[PDB]
């Protein structure tokens, strides 16, 4: 039940994906000690609406109250911007951005470290990005999606870290979240053979301590159960005849947009 995208659809996703990447490029010099997450969010929302002529897919999405997700330290995902929440030296911060343009979605996220890195922070974020690039390099027609989760998990566990189970990447298009579910670990539950024209995200969430998570009073916010740090990165891709094209590359990404086999 995955439907593929036409060349006209894929080009609309290049546009939306580039816009999402550019938000993350735009926000970087604002991410420093003492800025609030609430300020960061309004800066991004203004940019999307009034500079990019587009709209945040997050804003109002099934109740989600802000325009981007901002998760710090032990928060794994869905962290909600708050004018009371000030960044501090050593914090690790994810910002996930999803833009809709001309009816198509582009979703991406990265980590930013505030001030001077802690040793554990620097290593966690690096391992997490490397786990994603390892997965991107596997994508091509005829492989099973299950291989990708298995590879991510093996790599991450060899570094003495854990892979979050309950949240995952996803198909993406005219909708924010479509088939398939993209697990970051090995599971019987995955059985999907990639074909050209499929679009989806990969977005591993890696914990420093154990894998288990808990859900907060606000509903949305997910933290680590052992209160260790957690990190994530994401890109949106399209499967090509011989590999993949990454649709959300930033200038600070260290991999080409096309991967060929
Ligand atoms: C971590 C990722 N993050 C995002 O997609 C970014 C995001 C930003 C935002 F502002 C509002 C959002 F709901 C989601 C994710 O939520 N993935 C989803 C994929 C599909 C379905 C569900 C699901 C669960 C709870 C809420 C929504 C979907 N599961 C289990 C997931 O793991
Ligand atoms: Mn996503």
């Amino acid at each position: 039940a995955i439907s593929i995208k036409t060349p006209e659809d894929i080009e609309k996703m290049r546009v939306a994906g580039r816009l999402a990447a550019e938000v993350l490029e735009m926000i970087e010099p604002y991410v420093k000690p003492g800025v609030s997450t609430g300020e960061l969010d309004r800066i991004c929302n203004d940019y999307i609406v009034n500079e990019q002529h587009a709209v945040s897919a997050c804003l109002g999405y099934h109740g989600y109250p802000k325009s981007v997700c901002i998760s710090i330290n032990e928060v794994v995902c869905h962290g909600i911007p708050d004018d009371a929440k000030l960044l501090k030296d050593g914090d690790i911060v994810n910002i996930d951005v999803t833009v809709i343009k001309d009816g198509f979605h582009g979703d991406t996220s990265k980590m930013f470290i505030v001030g001077k890195p802690t040793i554990m922070g620097e290593r966690l974020c690096r391992i997490t990005q490397e786990s994603l690039y390892l997965a991107l390099r596997m994508v091509k027609p005829g492989i099973n999606l299950r291989e990708i989760g298995a590879a991510i998990q093996k790599f991450v566990e060899a570094e003495g870290f854990s892979v979050v189970r309950e949240y995952c990447g996803h198909g993406i298009g005219r909708g924010f979240h479509e088939e398939p579910q993209v697990l970051h670990y090995d599971s019987r539950e995955t059985n999907v053979v990639l074909k050209p024209g499929m679009t989806f995200t990969i977005e591993p969430m890696v914990n420093a301590g154990k894998k288990e998570i808990r859900t907060m009073k606000d509903g949305w916010t997910v933290k680590t159960k052992d209160r260790s740090l957690s990190a994530q990165y994401e890109h949106t891709i399209v499967v090509t005849d011989n590999g993949c094209e990454i649709l959300t590359l930033r200038k600070d990404d260290t991999i080409p947009a096309i991967i060929s086999h």
